[PDB]
């Protein structure tokens, strides 16, 4: 209780705010469907547990979009300055993005900085999340620089984390607009309802993104575009193959559409046709090959049965539960499940063509094996394989040193086919 | 790349958003039902195409609803200023209605300016679109003399063009009040959907209205009720019956 001088960091954070009061802002709040996002970055997340990688997140995504947002609307760039006693517009270099990262002190008190990641617009999103990892890092084992704090050309900020719905924030001195990203959630007027209904309806989740812009320079039209293409980014085909090529995904992603109704052909029919799909042709987009390499005067087959667009399905499918006839051992299923199976059986790393087989009792004893899986196999097993490996490739080393010009037909490529054999 | 001087419209637009500082705002939000607008729209586009008529559009409605709002709550025309170094209230002679014409230049920039509708408040709404329909047909001819850029007291924008679904402007100096509509759209929770399913609920579609008010001379109170009275008159039998008497 009583007065105190304020002292340091927050010297500098309050006297900054009383700059600001010198710069005239508007706002603009726009909407958005988020399904997508939560399927496309689920998809991402699957493809990098199973090569020992990270995880992605909602920021590193919105971020890409808002990076692709400002090359397409270069306005929202600019900055204003008066310079020898003449109004002026400023027009940067680079794109520098801004993170607000809240980081606690040693102290105990928490302090707000922005952190810079520099020349973001000649980066793919490969590149982009590694310098945005880069910056974090960096932050806890306490090791940036001034020089990462100088530059920034427009900022993003996260309310959301907590759970507001938007906010109207401050702009800084130098820069032309903030981003703000709100909640990712329901509305209030459907948080005590059962999900089975929400299923039924069809209803999705939200996110809301705001932008608060210096009016000297920058105008509500400009404004609202921006927006507009943030929009539609996060819904569109090109946005997400860009992403799924640069982490290595081999799956096409999930896309957008309205939901139907069941009518005509039932969607139980439609469910059971795209399980004999899977086990008739999944071996054409299974992960076979080492090399990442198609030969160019060779035809590529038809794989359009593969996707549940074909058999009139939809992202709003993917939660509702069918009866399935005894697949998996089971009388009833979502379909997230189902294709869940049916990727882990027939497109990794085995694929099987079995079913132009006519007798029933070899067809069955082939799908019963291939469902159930590879079983995982013990230490000794595992240290003996790798003596076989070894052995192939140190005698191919062996003769290659001792004997040069000589015609042996190496092995060397295939080695594998060693432990196959034995 | 580099810095460049403001030069010609545009520093006239950078140099009033400074003057606007000065001014003390705050803001208020309402979201209205829409489908008597979409039906009755429909009705009166139908009269017009047998007729050989034109075609109204939603800004038109919500433009002559809002003149009817302000001749309710009087006080939403009023303005403020120093005079003789007193602080005053000024109250005009009539409602004169700026409408924000987003027009393109001969260079290839976009520039936002606002033109009047002068003298609203003896109009009925056959009177009110061939006003507005003036303004917009002289713009497009580069026929606006200096005279219709003069004497502005309220103002109306339209960022649900793009599809924004609300914003939070700036009031310049000289006016009172500014009104802001936002887009006409089922709500981003719905919008993948099926139509049967929809029908069946019984979901309508928004619009969203805004209003920011200088708060020397106008208080919250007047501002709320001023939006109350907007949302009355668009679902009302009454207002329905003048437009459709009228075409």
């Amino acid at each position: 209780p009583g007065q105190t001088p304020i002292r340091g960091i927050f010297k500098s954070i309050a006297k900054n705010m009383d700059i600001s009061l010198e710069i005239p802002t508007a706002t603009s709040v726009r909407d958005m469907p988020a399904r997508l996002m939560f399927e496309n970055r689920a998809m991402v997340n699957d493809q990098l547990k199973r090569t020992r990688g990270g995880k992605i997140s909602f920021t590193h995504i919105i971020g890409y979009a808002m990076v692709k947002a400002v090359m397409a609307h270069p306005d929202m760039n600019n900055s204003y300055d008066v310079i020898d006693g003449k109004p002026t517009l400023i027009v940067p270099e680079h794109i520098n993005l801004g993170l607000a990262i809240d980081l606690p002190q040693k102290d105990g008190s928490r302090a707000l900085v922005v952190a810079a990641i520099k020349e973001t617009e000649k980066m793919n999103f490969s590149e982009f999340l590694a310098a945005y990892e880069d910056i974090v890092a960096r932050s806890r084992k306490g090791k940036l620089t001034m020089d990462d704090y100088q530059g920034v050309t427009v900022s993003l900020t996260n309310p959301g984390g907590i759970g507001t719905r938007h906010s109207v924030p401050r702009l800084t001195k130098g820069q032309g607009t903030i981003i703000g990203v709100g909640s990712m959630d329901y509305p209030a007027e459907f948080q005590g309802a059962s999900e089975d209904r929400l299923a039924e309806l069809g209803v999705g989740k939200l996110v809301t993104i705001t932008s608060t812009y210096d009016h000297r320079v920058i105008q509500g039209a400009v404004s609202g575009e921006f927006l507009r293409t943030m929009s539609r980014l996060l819904t569109d085909d090109s946005f997400w193959d860009e992403i799924f090529d640069a982490m290595n995904v081999p799956y096409t992603p999930m896309r957008w559409a309205q939901d139907v109704p069941n009518t005509g052909v039932d969607k139980n029919t439609r469910v059971m046709q795209l399980i004999e799909a899977y086990r008739s042709r999944g071996h054409l987009i299974a992960d076979t090959n080492p090399l990442s390499w198609v030969q160019p005067g060779m035809p590529v087959p038809d794989h359009r049965d593969l996707d549940i667009e074909t058999h009139n399905l939809t992202i709003w499918d993917l939660d509702r539960t069918f009866n399935v006839g005894g697949f998996g051992g089971k009388e009833t299923m979502t379909l997230r499940e189902v294709l869940s199976r049916l990727r882990a059986a027939y497109t990794l790393k085995v694929g099987s063509e079995y079913t132009h087989i006519l007798d029933r009792d070899e067809r069955t004893w082939l799908q019963d094996r291939l469902e159930a899986g590879m079983p995982k196999p013990t230490q000794a097993e595992q240290k003996y394989i790798l003596q076989k490996l070894n052995a192939a490739e140190a005698f191919e080393n062996f003769l290659q040193t001792k004997y040069v010009g000589q015609k042996r037909f190496s092995l060397e490529g295939a080695e594998a086919l060693i432990p196959l054999m034995d």
